[PDB]
């Protein structure tokens, strides 16, 4: 994937997921930075992890070089909260991820890959239309139709657990990041 392009990482950071779990999600999406053409006049990248709190781990701000944001991401540590804030979450990149003061680029498209393993918590409000939301449900626990409401007009990616993650999908996001729409 080749273009000018915002995109956020959102990983649930939750005690339901664990720290293994976890760091399953980051090596998928460290895999997914490293096979994306990230750059300042190419892709610009922004990191989130959420449980009880949202933590912006990388803002769309900081330099957009792959080294630097690679390098982040192997430093973020596993929070383990007791809620999965995904409605904050959303807020967030609404609300501060995706404004001109936090980085992001006024004529550029907005996309979003949310990896989750568990139903909401909160209150959950579908994002308006201009930033993307394609979500990663893993595992069972996924609350399907959920991520269907907040993904529309994307399909979820569903992943059968968090072993598969990193083989599976980080082809599946690229085919979505070039192409701007799911497979089939
Ligand atoms: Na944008």
């Amino acid at each position: 994937c080749s273009m000018v392009l915002d995109v956020a990482f959102v990983l649930e950071g939750s005690d339901k997921i664990g720290e293994a779990d976890f760091n399953r999600s980051k090596e998928f999406m460290e895999e997914v930075i490293q096979r994306m053409d990230v750059g300042q006049d190419s892709i610009h990248v922004t990191v989130l992890q959420y449980s009880y709190m949202v933590t912006v781990e990388y803002p769309f701000s900081e330099a957009q070089s792959k080294g630097d944001i690679l390098q982040r991401v192997r430093e973020i540590r596993y929070q383990g909260g007791n809620r999965t804030n995904t409605g904050l979450a959303l807020r967030y990149l609404s609300d501060h991820s995706f404004l001109v003061s936090q980085g992001d680029r006024e004529q550029a498209p907005a996309l979003v890959y949310m990896v989750t393993g568990n139903p909401a918590s909160d209150e959950i409000k579908r994002l308006p239309g201009d930033i993307q939301v394609v979500p990663i449900g893993v595992g069972p626990n996924a609350n399907v139709q959920e991520l269907e409401r907040i993904g529309w007009p994307n399909a979820p990616i569903l992943i059968q657990d968090f072993e598969t993650l990193p083989r599976e999908a980080p082809d599946l996001v690229l085919q979505r990041c070039s192409s701007g729409e799911g497979l089939e």
